C-alpha cells in the first residue's frame, strides 16, 4: 500500500455522501415544496443509513427556472426553504449528529435576477458589463430576426444566446435563457464569485463544496462557431471550446487557494467536481492532490451508456462491457498516484439506476436493487447515495411529455418542434428517450409512506410541486421498507455497514483487474490491498451465471452478497439470477 499514495486516507475519501434535492425531500409546512426544516426532521434517517456526510443540492435564493441551479443570490437562501438561520441550525444540526455538510457551488453561471446581471444588462459601459458575455447580432435573416453570434448549442436544446431588447446584443448561456454564464476572463468577476459564492460558505461552517459544471468556466477566445457534428441540428455542440478549455486549471488552482487561504480553523475541505467528460491525464491534472486544484470528480462515461454522443435523448444499444468499462472510468486512472475518484449510479440529473441497470419489473426490482448495490459498496472511491436510492426506486411510467417539470425537456421539445415539427420522426425518438433518460425520474417527492396521495413527503391536503410516482403505493417507501427485513433499505444499511468494516480494499482498494471482461452477464474484478484480495462476482442478469476465482485457493471466504447468507453455497461457482457475492482472500 505504500506504492499507491491513492490510500492515504482523508475523511472525504471514506465518508458515504447522500444526496438530498431540496424541493423534493420533505416538506414541513403542507406548501408542496421540500424544506430545510424537513430535511432537519430527516437527519436521523440519513445517520441511520450509513451516510457520513450530505450533499444538498442548491438551496440559494432563485427563480428556479433551473430548479435551483439559477442562483440570484449566493448569500440568501430561497425563502421557501427558509432562512439563512434556518441554513445555519441545519449546518449546526448536520455537525452535531457526527456528519459532514457540502453545498452546491454553482459559478459558471448565474441566474438574469441577480444583481450582477440585472447591473451588466443595463446599459453597455457599467462595470459589470464584461461580467458576462455579450456580443452583437451576427446579423438579421431574411425575416429580420437577430441571428446569435455562433452557432452554440444549449445543454437544454436550441441556441445558447438570448437576445436582449434594451442593448440590442445577445448574451450567452450555455444552459437556460435565464442562467447567463459568468465571464471569468474578467479578474474582478472572479474575486467577487469568491467573495459571495465561496467565502460566505466557508465562513459559515460547509466542509466542501460540489462544484456545478466545473469544467465550463474557461471559454476558447473568440466564441468561434463549432464543428458541424451533428447534419440534422441547426446548433452545435459547444465542447471544444467550453469544455476543459485552456485556463481551467489555473482557474480552479486560483480557487483552491483562494478556499485555503479563507477557511478560519484549518479544516479539511472536500471539493468534487462536475466535471462531465475528461482524458484520464486532464482526470490527474484535476485530481492529484499536489496539483491543488479539485479533491475528486464526477465523470459521465457510466451514465451516457445507451445514448447518443450527438444528443443524450437519442437512444442507442449498449452491453454489459460497455458499462463495465465507463464505470472503471472513474477510478482505475487513480491506481499509484495521489488522485482520488467518486462512485455513484445516480443523482437529481440521472433516472433510476434499477431501471437503467437493472431490471425494474415487480419480479426483479428488489434482488436487482440489491445487486446495485453490492457492486457499489465494493468500490474505490468516495461513495455517494442518492435520495431514494436506498429505497430501490425506479423509473416512472407512462407520464406525457406535458406533465414533466424539467426545463430540459421543455427546452428540447421545443427545439425539436421548430427544426422537426411535432410530430416527425426526431420528436418521437425523443419521447422515446425521456421515459427513460429524464432528469426527472430523480424529481419526484421522497417516499416516506404509503398515505395517499403525497406518500408521508407533505400532508394528505398538500399538492406537490412535482407528481409522485405510483411506486409508493408498490411498497417503495421508508415506513413499509423498514419493517420488511428482505427490503433494499435493510439491504443498504447492511452493505454500507459492510463496506466500512472492510474500508481498506473497498474504499482503498487497489490494482482493479477485470475478470471475463467480455461477458454479457457477468461483471467480475479484483482489487488489492497489501495481503489482502478481493474478488466480485456479479449477474446482472435473470440467467444463472458461471464464474471462476483467479488463483483460487481455500482463503477466498464469502463476505457479502444479494442471496439468502444462510442459503449460499460459498464453494458453488454459479450465480443465480441477479446475484451478487465479494470473497476477500487474506
Ligand atoms: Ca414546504
Amino acid at each position: 500500500s505504500s506504492a499507491h499514495p491513492e490510500t492515504e486516507p482523508k475523511w472525504w475519501k471514506e465518508a458515504t455522501f447522500y444526496q438530498i434535492y431540496p424541493a423534493s425531500f420533505k416538506d414541513s409546512n403542507d406548501d408542496g415544496w421540500g424544506d430545510m426544516k424537513g430535511i432537519a426532521s430527516k437527519l436521523e434517517y440519513i445517520k441511520e443509513l450509513g451516510a457520513d456526510a450530505i450533499w444538498i443540492s442548491p438551496f440559494y435564493d432563485s427563480p428556479q427556472d433551473d430548479m435551483g441551479y439559477d442562483i440570484a443570490n449566493y448569500e440568501k437562501v430561497w425563502p421557501t426553504y427558509g432562512t439563512n438561520e434556518d441554513c445555519f441550525a441545519l449546518i449546526e444540526k448536520t455537525h452535531k449528529l457526527g456528519m459532514k455538510f457540502i453545498t452546491d457551488l454553482v459559478i459558471n453561471h448565474c441566474s438574469s435576477e441577480h444583481e450582477w446581471f440585472k447591473e451588466s444588462r443595463s446599459s453597455k459601459t457599467n462595470p459589470k458589463r464584461d461580467w458576462f458575455f455579450w456580443r452583437p447580432p451576427k446579423g438579421y435573416d431574411a425575416e429580420g430576426k437577430p441571428i446569435p453570434p455562433n452557432n452554440w448549442k444549449s445543454y437544454f436544446g436550441g441556441s445558447a444566446w438570448t437576445f436582449d431588447e434594451k442593448t440590442q446584443e445577445f448574451y450567452l448561456r450555455l444552459f437556460c435563457s435565464t442562467q447567463p454564464d459568468l465571464n471569468w476572463e474578467n479578474e474582478d468577476c472572479r474575486k467577487a464569485i469568491y467573495e459571495s459564492a465561496v467565502g460566505y460558505w466557508l465562513d459559515h461552517g460547509v466542509d466542501g463544496f460540489r462544484i456545478d459544471v466545473g469544467s465550463l468556466y474557461s471559454k476558447v477566445v473568440g466564441l468561434p462557431d463549432a464543428p458541424v457534428v451533428d447534419k440534422n441540428s441547426t446548433w452545435q455542440s459547444s465542447d471544444p471550446y467550453t469544455l476543459n478549455g485552456p485556463r481551467i486549471h489555473e482557474f480552479h488552482q486560483e480557487m483552491n487557494q483562494f478556499i485555503r487561504n479563507r477557511v478560519k480553523d484549518g479544516r479539511e475541505i472536500m471539493t468534487v467536481g462536475e466535471m462531465q467528460h475528461a482524458s484520464d491525464e486532464t482526470k490527474r491534472l484535476y485530481t492529484s492532490a499536489s496539483r491543488h486544484e479539485l479533491s475528486e470528480l464526477f465523470n459521465f462515461s457510466h451514465t451516457d451508456v445507451g445514448t447518443s454522443p450527438l444528443f443524450r435523448y437519442n437512444l442507442v444499444p449498449f452491453e454489459l462491457k460497455d458499462w463495465k468499462i465507463a464505470l472503471a472510468e472513474l477510478f482505475r486512472y487513480i491506481n499509484g498516484t495521489d488522485c482520488w475518484s467518486t462512485i455513484y449510479l445516480e443523482n437529481h440529473d440521472q433516472p433510476r439506476s434499477i431501471t437503467r441497470f437493472g431490471d425494474d419489473s415487480p419480479k426483479n426490482r428488489v434482488i436487482s436493487g440489491k445487486l446495485l448495490s453490492v457492486l457499489l459498496s465494493a468500490l474505490t472511491g468516495t461513495l455517494y447515495v442518492y435520495q431514494g436510492q436506498e429505497l430501490g426506486q425506479i423509473n416512472f411510467k407512462n407520464w406525457p411529455v406535458e406533465k414533466y417539470e424539467d426545463v430540459e425537456i421543455r427546452n428540447n421539445y421545443n427545439a425539436i418542434k421548430e427544426e422537426h415539427g411535432e410530430n416527425s420522426e426526431e420528436m418521437k425518438k425523443f419521447l422515446e428517450a425521456i421515459a427513460l433518460i429524464s432528469r426527472d425520474h430523480a424529481r419526484t417527492p421522497m417516499q416516506w409512506s404509503r398515505e395517499e396521495p403525497n406518500a408521508g413527503f407533505s400532508g394528505p391536503s398538500a399538492k406537490p410541486w412535482f407528481y409522485l410516482n405510483d411506486s409508493f403505493r408498490e411498497g417503495i417507501n421508508v415506513e413499509d421498507e423498514i419493517k420488511d427485513p428482505n427490503s433494499v433499505l435493510n439491504f443498504w444499511k447492511e452493505a454500507l455497514k459492510f463496506r466500512k468494516a472492510h474500508k481498506d480494499i473497498t474504499v482503498y482498494g487497489y490494482d482493479f483487474e477485470f475478470i471475463d471482461l467480455d461477458n454479457k452477464k457477468l461483471f467480475s474484478f479484483t482489487k488489492k490491498y497489501n495481503n489482502k484480495t478481493l474478488f466480485a462476482a456479479l449477474n446482472f442478469s435473470s440467467d444463472a451465471t458461471d464464474f471462476k476465482i483467479p488463483n483460487d485457493d481455500s482463503s477466498f471466504k464469502l463476505e457479502f452478497g444479494n442471496y439468502p447468507k444462510k442459503e449460499v453455497d460459498a464453494s458453488s461457482r454459479t450465480l443465480k439470477p441477479w446475484e451478487g457475492r465479494i470473497y476477500i482472500s487474506e
